[PDB]
């Protein structure tokens, strides 16, 4: 499907993706206003960013799931000699923005977690890794439905891992990614654990992974932030238990943060577990 540049009326900016800005447009061929509101992502950039942006479109073109953000079409970008990526508009935005301003119950948070896992199980079956599973990339469709966005770092697993570059969300990353630059399917599960930590804190800035890990590491020696993070995690230190987080949920969180990647559950293993834990607290 092809969106014509002439009928796009920009309303406002939505945010910053990995290789580009996301903006809210009204697409109005009629000139009426009935024409739908769409989230449009555009490239900014150097040579290696162009190669990645084309891959992001290629990835998102092929994905189709109720907990992955809907691809709608492409729009030709005469202004950047590029292709702008048109997606569905989720007015509620990310969980990172939403949860600080809305007191969400534990049961509802566990449903979101289940929903994220279902979307990630799908992604892993299509042989893709996400590589920035974080609360900022989980978009709320409505109160009972979340969708995974931003596949800017997403990559095709051929081989059980992808070898990463030296931008990298280190505070959501497993020791193997930080130490050996190998991203496994099990590395996305580590990130999910951190995303689940984020949910149970209501994405409170003061309890955020960067804030909590930099409290542990210190900033007196910034050059060795990643090495100190690596050492801390290999020592078995972990992000604390969020206030009013059930002990069993924190154990699940800890199982996602197992140092050895094979000891972590797959996203298929997690789905039934979260279903049960959800029904418990509902
Ligand atoms: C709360 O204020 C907002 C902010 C952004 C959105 N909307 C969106 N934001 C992203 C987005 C981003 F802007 C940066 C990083 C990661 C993201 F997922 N992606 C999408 C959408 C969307 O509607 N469709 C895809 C809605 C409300």
């Amino acid at each position: 499907t092809v969106f014509h540049k002439r009928y796009l009326k920009k309303i406002r900016d939505l945010g910053e993706g990995h290789f580009g800005k996301v903006s809210l447009y009204c697409y109005d061929p009629t000139n009426d206003g009935t024409g739908e509101m769409v989230a449009v992502k555009a490239l900014k950039c150097g040579p290696q960013h162009r190669s990645g942006w084309k891959q992001e479109i290629d990835i998102l073109r092929t994905l189709y799931h109720e907990h992955i953000i809907k691809y709608k079409g492409c729009c030709e970008d005469q202004g950047e000699k590029s292709l702008q990526l048109v997606m569905e508009y989720v007015p509620l935005g990310s969980l990172r923005d939403y949860l600080p301003r809305h007191s969400i119950g534990l049961a509802q948070l566990l449903l979101f977690a289940q929903q994220i896992c279902e979307g990630m199980a799908y992604l892993h079956a299509q042989h893709y890794i996400h590589r920035d599973l974080a609360a900022r990339n989980v978009l709320l469709d409505n109160d009972r439905l979340v969708k995974i966005g931003d596949f800017g770092l997403a990559k095709a697993v051929p081989h059980e891992y992808y070898r990463v570059r030296e931008d990298s969300p280190v505070f959501w990353y497993a020791p193997e990614c930080l130490k050996e630059y190998k991203f496994y399917y099990a590395s996305d599960v580590w990130s999910f654990g951190v995303t689940l930590y984020e949910l149970l804190t209501h994405c409170d800035s003061s309890q955020s992974p960067p804030t909590k890990f930099l409290e542990l590491i210190g900033i007196a020696q910034g050059q060795m932030t990643v090495l100190r993070l690596t050492e801390l995690l290999e020592r078995g230190e972990r992000l604390p238990r969020p206030d009013k987080c059930p002990c069993e949920v924190y154990h699940l969180m800890k199982n996602c943060w197992e140092t050895e990647a094979s000891f972590r559950p797959t996203f298929e293993n997690l789905i039934p577990i979260l279903k049960t834990v959800h029904e418990k607290y509902q």
